[PDB]
């Protein structure tokens, strides 16, 4: 399985 790719971009929500 392989859900790190969504996360990859909503992290950003909080230094960028």
């Amino acid at each position: 399985e392989k859900f790190r790719r969504y996360l990859s971009v909503f992290f950003r929500k909080h230094i960028t």
